[PDB]
């Protein structure tokens, strides 16, 4: 607890897991350096009780954590895990980003997720 993504989420409207072409997907953060531009998005599921007394699955959200941080801080880049997808800018260093760490919501609001010009969000994904 008291740990969160530095950024706002991507929402999934389709059936396919989030996926970026190699070199794309790392949110913009002016307080970070070129070496730091690598990590993962982790799926967060939500469901609520409908009018019919059955659980309704809402659109999955995906949140970015820098490599070596967050709920999967221990996973190396490329590790295969459901709900985890990897992104990296060319020339980012494969080193943990402990100097960036995660966000404490008591101290800092999320950075608005923004992707560098020319980036393609996959079908059905939107930055809310």
């Amino acid at each position: 607890n008291n740990t969160a993504s530095w950024f706002t989420a991507l929402t999934q409207h389709g059936k396919e897991d989030l996926k970026f072409p190699r070199g794309q997907g790392v949110p913009i953060n002016t307080n970070s350096s070129p070496d730091d531009q690598i990590g993962y998005y982790r799926r967060a599921t939500r469901r609520i009780r409908g009018g019919d007394g059955k659980m309704k699955d809402l659109s999955p959200r995906w949140y970015f954590y820098y490599l070596g941080t967050g709920p999967e801080a221990g996973l190396p880049y490329g590790a295969n895990k459901d709900g985890i997808i990897w992104v990296a800018t060319e020339g980012a260093l494969n080193t943990p980003k402990d100097h960036i760490g995660t966000r404490n919501p008591a101290n800092n609001a999320a950075i608005v997720l923004q992707l560098p010009q020319g980036t393609t969000l996959p079908k059905g994904f939107y930055a809310e």
